[PDB]
Parts: structure tokens; sequence; C-alpha cells
């Protein structure tokens, strides 16, 4: 019985750590969105690809990312990354191996309920900001109104989709085997 709470309790550690690693690289990742010359943007640059193949990057401006979404977005990936570093921290302190300081094991266990909720927090923040991103560029794609740039769905987008759902479910078992002590 001991072996199968290690097993989840490990398993969802891994993967709490591996959600955290792809939101980080969701968040630096250039291609959120693709224009359908060719221009693609994430949180940070936005970017143009001229004939032939030579591309060039400009600092996202500020005003056009607060005035819109992407700053909002910015906050809540970046809040994220946060958790899951402190999740990630606490969650290592609160292994059943893991030997910092002397605590017991239900010390322990509530080290792990708090890494738990971070994670699922993390993952819930990545979760709002990439569908936030999404919907404001699926909207103005398939409307026919719409005369501005239309843009595809980026693939840091199904990084980060994946990433938070990693982080929710890594949350998810280490919170379930924290609650068993
Ligand atoms: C174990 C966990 C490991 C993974 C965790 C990694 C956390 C850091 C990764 C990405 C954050 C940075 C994203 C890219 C930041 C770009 C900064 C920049 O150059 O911005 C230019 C300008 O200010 C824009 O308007
Ligand atoms: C991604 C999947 C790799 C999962 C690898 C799982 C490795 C289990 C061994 C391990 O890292 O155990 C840590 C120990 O329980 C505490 O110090």
């Amino acid at each position: 019985s001991e072996f199968m709470s290690v097993a989840v309790e490990t398993f969802g550690f891994f993967m709490s750590a591996l959600g955290l690693l792809m939101l980080g690289l969701t968040l630096s990742n250039s291609y959120w969105r693709v224009s359908t010359n060719t221009i693609f943007e994430n949180l940070w640059y936005s970017c143009a690809t001229d004939s032939l193949g030579v591309s060039n990057c400009w600092d996202f401006p500020s005003m056009l990312a607060l005035s819109g979404y992407v700053q909002g977005c910015r906050a809540l990936m970046i809040t994220a990354i946060l958790l899951g570093f402190l999740g990630l921290f606490l969650g290592m302190v609160g292994l059943r191996a893991t030997n910092v300081g002397n605590m017991d094991l239900s010390k322990k266990a509530k080290l792990l309920a708090i890494a738990g909720t971070l994670h699922i927090l993390a993952g819930a923040c990545g979760m709002v900001a990439i569908s936030w991103y999404a919907v404001n560029i699926t909207t103005d794609f398939f409307n026919p109104l719409y005369a501005g740039t239309k843009y595809e769905l980026g693939p840091a987008l199904y990084l980060g989709w994946s990433a938070s759902l990693l982080s929710i479910l890594g949350g998810i078992c280490v919170f379930s085997t924290a609650a068993a002590s």
C-alpha cells in the first residue's frame, strides 16, 4: 500500500515539474499566433518574415499590450510559473525520502498539500491565459467583418494547454497522496 502512495506521489511530482518546465517554454516560445509576408507573435515580440526568408522582430509595445489582453496574459503566465516554482520547491521538501531539515510525516503532508494546490493554481492561471488568448484569435479569424490581420492558433498555445493540464493533473496527484497522511 505504501508503494502505491509513493508511486503516485513520485508520478505527480514529475508531472508538475514537467508542466512547470513547459509553461516556461510556452512563455518564451515565438509562435503564439501566425498570420494565415508572414507575421508571428508571442507575448513579448511581434515578428515578420519577408520575401524571401529574412525575418525581423520588434518588441511588443507596452501600450498595445495594456489596451488589449496581452498584458493580462503576461500576468497570468508569470504568476503560473512563480506558483509552479513555489510548488516544485515545497513539493521536493515534502517527498517521503527527502531530508531537508527534520520534519515529521505530518508536516510533509501539509507541504505536499500546499505544493499540490500551487500546481493546480498554476495550471489554472496558464489555462486561462492560453484560452483568453485563443478565443480572441478565433473570434477574429471566423468573423467575416473583421478587416484586420487574421491569425492561426500557434503551436505555443497547444504547448501551454498541455503544460497547464500536466500541472493540474500533477497537482491533483500530489494533493491526493497528501490527504492520505
Ligand atoms: C523547472 C522549471 C524550469 C522552467 C521555468 C522557466 C522560467 C523562465 C522561462 C521563461 C520566462 C521568460 C519568457 C521570455 C521572456 C522574454 C523577455 C524579453 O526579452 O522581453 C522583451 C520585451 O521586454 C518584450 O516587450
